[PDB]
């Protein structure tokens, strides 16, 4: 449970909520089918890929939204936490979806994607991720006994 | 663990479910949605789950002399029900439904002896499904 949120890492992430409200849709939208098509194994882990889509990007608002204060999601990453656990996604996938959503934001908000925003946003992606994945692993554990 | 008369009750079941699980499991959740009104809140994709409930009691009888057949169903089911909320106290509720469903589709086959035995059979499952989503609740407290 170690990563932090810095205070540019917040900064920075906050200030592009007024481009999420617009374009996290196409950034979630395209970061699927980068994975869709860099990794087809993880294909088989989306029932529902379109509804999936619209939560993702629903919870990239809310989480730069709520970047101040994580706490307040609480039940949100309650659900992320066994829906992933429900589809079987893994600790080494966490890399992957990084990869395809750096490169969402890259196209999406073309110039406005600079290196510092892209730097924030792997860090609020890392804090996400690995309470994501810790939480996920515990869970695991208790339905293997 | 369940009783040889339940078991080949349960046996018995099978037909009945291959052909109507799922009036059976569509009448059960259209009677939870008018009598149990504040479940509303848990459901979000009612159609699916009601195909999904009707495989499942089918896979149930299918395989109730041995449940470990289900254990991929039943994880599925467990996460199911921690990430919609559900909780130890429904379980009563949804068999109400169960029953009077059983009842309704099954007709005069619904005697009383037949709803005993699904009332010792989805306790077993209710209570399998209902201790292990405790254990998932008591992980996502840390
Ligand atoms: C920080 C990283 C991630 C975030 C913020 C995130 C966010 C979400 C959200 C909000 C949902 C919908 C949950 C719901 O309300 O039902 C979801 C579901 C899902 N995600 Fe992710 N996710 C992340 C990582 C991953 C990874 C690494 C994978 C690997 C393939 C993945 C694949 C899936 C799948 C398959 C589902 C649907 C599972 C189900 O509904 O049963 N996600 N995710
Ligand atoms: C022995 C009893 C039960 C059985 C056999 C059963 C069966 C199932 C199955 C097969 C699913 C779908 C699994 C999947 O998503 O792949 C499900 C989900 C669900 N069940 Fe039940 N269930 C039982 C008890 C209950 C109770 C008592 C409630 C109380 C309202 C309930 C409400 C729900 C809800 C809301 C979902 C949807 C969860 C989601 O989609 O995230 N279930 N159940
Ligand atoms: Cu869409
Ligand atoms: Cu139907």
């Amino acid at each position: 449970m170690a990563p932090t949120l810095s205070e540019q890492t917040r900064q920075l992430v906050r200030a592009s909520v007024p481009a999420l409200q617009k374009h996290s849709v196409a950034i979630s939208a395209t970061m699927y089918r980068l994975l869709f098509e860099r990794y087809p194994e993880t294909r088989s882990l989306f029932e529902l890929p379109e509804r999936v889509i619209h939560k993702l990007a629903s919870a990239l608002l809310a989480y730069a939204r709520s970047i101040d204060n994580p706490s307040a999601l609480q039940a949100a990453i309650r659900r992320m936490v066994l829906s992933h656990a429900r589809a079987g996604v893994q600790a080494v996938h966490y890399p992957l979806v990084w990869e395809c959503l750096r490169d969402a934001i890259k196209e999406v908000l073309g110039p406005d994607a600079t290196e510092t925003l892209l730097q924030a946003w792997k860090e609020a992606y890392d804090f996400l991720a690995h309470l994501l994945s810790t939480k996920e692993a515990q869970v695991y554990a208790v339905l293997a006994e």
